[PDB]
Formats: C-alpha cells, structure tokens, sequence
C-alpha cells in the first residue's frame, strides 16, 4: 500500500517570507514511533498562517504552513494508541501531552511541548519528515496541513466522529474554538452583560457566537472594515462601530455607549494599540479584557498601570483556553448535535491548488474563512 | 458643647511637596448634611501618605493628608443615619455610596465617588472644611486624618465595635485590609500554591498573611532591604530573596525556584519595572499577578503582550477588593475574635506631634507601621 513507504505528494511550500506559496511535489517520510501520517481532506486559511508569510510570526523557513485542518489517518507508527488508520482526525496546533505541569493544571492549556514559544519547526524528536527538491522542509506548530499528507506527533492529533463533515469541522482546529472559548471559558461572559469585540474576522465572529451563547445582552462589534458588520450582526452583534467614523478615540465612545465601560472586551486583531484600547474600554473597577490577536514579533506595548490598579483584569489565551485533545472531539460532537453553527464562518471553498488565491481573499478583506479541499 | 461650632485644633498641614509637615492650628467647620465630624484617636503612616509628600501621588496642595485611622464621632450633620456621636469609627479612603454601578456589582469596590481618579481634595460637595492661617486647606481621599478633628462624608465612614482598640484597628483602614484582601479576595490564592510577594512593608506583610491564611505552600518574599526578611518569615514567608544578590534578573531566578513560574505574584512596591517582573515570574499558562503598589503619577510601563497571550492573568485592586463600608466592621469583628494579628505590623508608636519623626522612620527603611496617637 503506502504504509511504511515514503509518499510523494503535492504540498504548498513557503521558501521565503513575503512570497506566494509554491505548489510542488514533496516526499513525506513514514511515521516513526508515536507519530501519525494523515491524508488531508480540508484546511482553513487562518490569519496566523498569513503572519508566517508576512513575518509578523517568526518560524524557521522553508516551511509547510497550515494548522486548521481535518483529514484521515493513513498510517501510525509504533506505540500509537489514540488513533488508527481510517480515523477522521484534527491536528492540534497546541498539543496536549497530558504529563506536564500545565496539562495537569485544571485551567492550563498551553502545553509545554508546544512549538510556539521557541519555534524549532520540527517533530518532537527534532527532525523533519518533509523533503523537497533534495532539501529538508520545516514543520509549523507540529501540524503542517498545507500538504496532501502530513506527519504529526500523537500528542498533536485528536480522533473525531467518523460521520463528521471534514470540510466544516476543520475550523474547530483553530479559529472557531479560539473565539468561542475566549468568550465562554477565558472571559467567562455573564448573562445580561455588555461585551465589545475588536475585529470581526473568523475568530472575532466566533467570540460573538460565544458571547451570545453565554447570554450577553449587548455585543458591540468593532472593525475598520464595515463590510464585516452584516455577518457580525447575523451571529449576534447588537451594534457595530467603525473607529474611523468618530472624532474621539473609540475607548471613549465605547465607555459612553456602555454608561461607564463594558463588562468584557476582546482584542481579536493583533495590534498593540487595540490591545490597550480594548483594556481601557472595560469598566475600571470590574471589567475584564482578553487578548486573542497575535501582534508582531518582539514589539512591546505601553500602558498606564492605573488601568489595572482600579480593578480591571487583563488576560490572554491560546486556543480559547481549551485543553486541545480533550476538547476537540467534544466540540465536534457538539457541532454534530447542532449546539453551534460553522457555516457563517465559511465564505469560500476552493481546491487546494488555489491556496494563493485564498490568501489574496483574506488580505483583501473579502473572506472570513476559505476552506481548501484536497 | 462643640456641636454646631467651629473647632480650633492642631493638624499636620503640608504646604508644599518634599517638605516636613507643619503642626499648627487649623479651624474645622461643623458637619453639613450627611457629614460626620470625628475626634481622631490614632492614625498610621502609610507609604501612600509619603507619596503625597514626594509627588508620586498627585493631589491638590496645601493639604491635610492621612487616611489610615480610627476615632470617635464628635457630631453628625443633618440626615446622618449610620453613625452617632460617641461611636468609634474608621474613615474610608475608598467610599461606599451603595448606589453607583460599582457598589451594586458583586465584585466591584472602587466606588465612583472616590477622590483618587480625578483628585479634587474636597468634601463630596466640592468645598473644604479646613482653614489654616485664614486659607482653605485641601482634604485627602475624603479622610484627612492628620488632624485632631476631621470632617468626612457619611459614605466615607464605618461604625465599628465599641470595644475595639483604636490604636490597633486603624490599620484595617488601609494597609492590613489591602494586603490581606489582595491575596484572599483579588488573587484568590489556593491551597498548596506558590506565591511571590514583591515588597515587604506593611502592605506586603499583610499579603503574606493572606497567602498563609489561604494555605499557600510556598511564599517567597522579595525585597532589596534584607532587614525586612525576619518579619516576613515570622508572618509566613518560607524563603526571602534580595534581587541585588543575583547576576540574573529576578524573574528568571523565581521561575527557576518555582520549577517554571509561580502560581500567584504580587507587586507591593509601586515601581513600573517590578510590575513587569512580577507578571513575568508567574507561570505563563495559568499564573496570576496582582498589582497593589501605586505607580508614579502619569508614567506608563512597557511590556510584551505575549506574556498575556500564553495564558497569564494580570489585575490590580484598591483596598484589597473589599467594599469598604460593608467590610471594615466585619474585619474589626474578626480582629476582636483573633482571626488575624495586627501587632506584627506595628513597629513604632509616637505622639501625633512627632509625625515628622514617624515619616523619617518610614523613609530610612526602619519602620513598618508607626502609629501616631492624638
Ligand atoms: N490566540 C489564539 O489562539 C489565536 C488563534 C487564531 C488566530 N489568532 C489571531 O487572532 C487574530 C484574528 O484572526 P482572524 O483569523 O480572525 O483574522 P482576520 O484577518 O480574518 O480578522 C481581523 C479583523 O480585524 C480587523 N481590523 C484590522 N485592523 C483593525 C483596526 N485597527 N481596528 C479594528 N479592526 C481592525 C480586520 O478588518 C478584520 O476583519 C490574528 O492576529 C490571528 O493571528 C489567535
Ligand atoms: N492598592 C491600594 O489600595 C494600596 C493601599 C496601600 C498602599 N498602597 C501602595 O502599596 C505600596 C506599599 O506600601 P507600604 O506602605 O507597604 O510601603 P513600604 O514602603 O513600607 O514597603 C515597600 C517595600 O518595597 C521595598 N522595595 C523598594 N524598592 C524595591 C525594589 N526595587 N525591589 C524590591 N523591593 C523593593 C522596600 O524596601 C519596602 O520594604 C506603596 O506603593 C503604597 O502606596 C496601595
Ligand atoms: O513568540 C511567539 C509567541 C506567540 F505568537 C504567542 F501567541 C505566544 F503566546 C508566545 F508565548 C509566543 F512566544
Ligand atoms: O478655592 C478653591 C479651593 C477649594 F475649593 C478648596 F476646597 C481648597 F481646599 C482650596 F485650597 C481651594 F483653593
Ligand atoms: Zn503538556
Ligand atoms: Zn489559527
Ligand atoms: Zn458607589
Ligand atoms: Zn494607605
């Protein structure tokens, strides 16, 4: 068959920053002990993948990017117990080793085996499974889903329901779960509360979905692209505001709208200025602000700590606070049980070969999530 | 009687920054509607009073400072219902109006009638009850307790047990309650956790008391004055560290000591740099850091928001998160019942007339709390 053998397949290789992806043939080694080789079925285009192209996020190149996906197990290495050939799976960009102090903590999810804090771009064993034109190619976040086949560590993959539609549930691999959990789990939005959400992309829409599910009475969407407002209202924004329409800074506008500050605010963009704005707009004695967006590499923000001394809480999270391997199958089960919707996030579905076109739709403001199909 | 009449008495007036207090005769007007005139019995010297002298904390001058105190009601104005002449009371530097959105919120305590955010240095009605040399003198935080008699708004005073020892319980009016609440109420320190406390003055000692009460396993005190370590261990610190002993920055030292970051850290000094260090030293995925110290006026800190995105929570609070008028009598009742100790905080006692000597003791690093007696 293909098990135990090198696979030659198509992938999208990023050779350098700020260039289009190159679609070409790569060789994918078979999985070693505690590794899983996956035939991809669908992958989403997340703004974080674009951060790798833009240099906003630094990771070793050349690289196969992509992290929000779903596929089917082709083969397993020795010692693998949690998935089998033929299983539907979602790769986990935040792993769950189950052994580190974070995995063992009731509230921690940022497993210490992650490849985000100090990226190496390899498997856990420090080597790569990918070659292209005779050269080794790096992995990204232990996932690398812009390829017909990938290899992942077992701690970076979850088995999901055999009947799930992979072309939708790939979003549970990153953007949906990130936004929804940021609201319900990280902020712990309360019934009757007022919320402000900065950035109305796939992730911000998912934060709105969570705020609405948590029973917020008011959800104010904030974006400089007013074409984003109709969909934000559809998924539960009660009002939308464009900072460019006001003479005053938007923190002041939001503080006035909310009669002295909002209960919960969320930065879902990745800009330092909006992080400080979002903080400021929450009520000074009991407000909570959650950073979800990823800002550029190695840049510090400036703020007045009196913002905090009066009582505000400021926090951030990766992947909505969800312990990844425990939560992903449950979220897919909840989707199958119609507990939330994913279609509002999906604006375009393209063949994999049109990856560059998909990125152009995101950069231009025209898409939310484009799903690529293999 | 003195009821309805101007009282001539002694107070400590601050005519300008960076100068000694002037002990001299002032005129104290009678209380107007919903105001209370108090005969002071004891007041503590808190670092925040020194911040007024140094210009760290900006409030209008000339001023009668002092905010941590206890006394006996001399008279009440029209419509006062919560205290009576002869009652023992503690002035409340953070009011509790009971009517604003913060007072009604289950968590909030920084009442919107406070005089900290936009200091006026007046009574609630925008006027002063103090004259000296024929000139109006400002109030401080609606309390002004460096005077034989003061006048406070009813929302800034709590009745307390008639049998309580005023020369002790005055510390419930600021430093004790602030440190203790910061640990038990704001951080919500958990049993078996590791805590780091930056600054071992009267408030940092009360944070240690709180961490110990909450069942922390390890409580690491941090101070550049090693003379502070013996009392910090007496009240519950398990280890103390002086950053000046180390080649590496103290956040790295604490991260290594706690095998990857502490559960709860507290900044109890008032420096921008230690606020960021304290955040950094808590574990990146589930650590909590609370700012207690008062920063220098109008100065911003610089920080990397990746510290938050991994999962840290960062918050601050006034007065330990306690709703002031509800909480102060209960804290006094608990002191009377021996639920916590105040004596460890009291290192010096002086007559009021020796207030400048009490400030010299604070500035030299020799004292924790000096209590002044009228
Ligand atoms: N924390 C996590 O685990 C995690 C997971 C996924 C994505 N992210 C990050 O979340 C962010 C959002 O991702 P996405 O996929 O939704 O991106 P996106 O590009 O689809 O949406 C961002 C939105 O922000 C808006 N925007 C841009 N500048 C703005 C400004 N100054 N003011 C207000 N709105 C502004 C854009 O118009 C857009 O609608 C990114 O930074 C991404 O890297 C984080
Ligand atoms: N949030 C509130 O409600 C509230 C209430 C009370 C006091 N405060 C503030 O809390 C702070 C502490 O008050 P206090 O009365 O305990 O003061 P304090 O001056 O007695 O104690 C501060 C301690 O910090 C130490 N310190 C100084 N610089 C240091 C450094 N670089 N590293 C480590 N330690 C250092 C000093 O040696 C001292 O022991 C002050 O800023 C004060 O204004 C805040
Ligand atoms: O530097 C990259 C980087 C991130 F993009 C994060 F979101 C994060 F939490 C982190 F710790 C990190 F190191
Ligand atoms: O005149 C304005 C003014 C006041 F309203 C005061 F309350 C005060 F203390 C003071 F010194 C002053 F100048
Ligand atoms: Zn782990
Ligand atoms: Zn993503
Ligand atoms: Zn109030
Ligand atoms: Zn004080």
């Amino acid at each position: 068959s293909t098990a135990g053998k090198v696979i030659k397949c198509k992938a999208a290789v990023l050779w350098e920053e700020k260039k289009p992806f190159s679609i070409e043939e790569v060789e994918v080694a078979p999985p070693k002990a505690h590794e899983v080789r996956i035939k991809m079925v669908a992958t989403g285009i997340c703004r974080s993948d674009d951060h790798v192209v833009s240099g906003t996020l630094v990771t070793p190149l050349p690289v196969i990017a992509g992290h929000e996906a779903a596929g089917i197990v082709e083969s397993i290495g020795e010692g693998v117990t949690t998935v089998r050939p033929g299983d539907k799976v979602i790769p986990l960009a935040t792993p769950q080793c189950g052994k580190c102090r974070v995995c063992k903590h009731p509230e921690g999810n940022f497993c210490l085996k992650n490849d985000l804090s100090m990226p190496r771009g390899t498997m856990q064993d420090g080597t790569s499974r990918f070659t292209c034109r005779g050269k080794p190619i790096h992995h990204f976040l232990g996932t690398s889903t812009f390829s017909q086949y990938t290899v992942v560590d077992e701690i970076s993959v979850a088995k999901i329901d055999a009947a799930s539609p992979l072309e939708k549930v790939c979003l549970i691999g990153c953007g949906f779960s990130t936004g929804y959990g940021s609201a319900v789990k990280v902020a712990k939005v309360t019934q009757g509360s007022t919320c402000a959400v900065f950035g109305l992309g796939g992730v911000g829409l998912s934060v709105i979905m969570g705020c609405k599910a948590a029973g917020a009475a008011r959800i104010i969407g904030v974006d400089i692209n007013k074409d984003k407002f109709a969909k934000a209202k559809e998924v539960g924004a009660t009002e939308c505001v464009n900072p460019q329409d006001y003479k005053k800074p938007i923190q002041e506008v939001l503080t006035e709208m909310s009669n002295g500050g909002v209960d919960f605010s969320f930065e879902v963009i990745g800009r330092l200025d909006t992080m400080v704005t979002a903080l400021s707009c929450c009520q000074e004695a009991y407000g909570v602000s959650v950073i979800v967006g990823v800002p550029p590499d190695s840049q510090n923000l400036s703020m007045n700590p009196m913002l905090l001394l009066s009582g505000r809480t400021w926090k951030g999270a990766i992947f909505g606070g969800f312990k990844s391997k425990d939560s992903v199958p449950k979220l897919v089960a909840d989707f199958m049980a119609k507990k939330f919707a994913l279609d509002p996030l999906i604006t375009h579905v393209l063949p994999f070969e049109k990856i560059n076109e998909g990125f152009d739709l995101l950069r231009s403001g025209e898409s939310i999530r484009t799903i690529l199909t293999f």
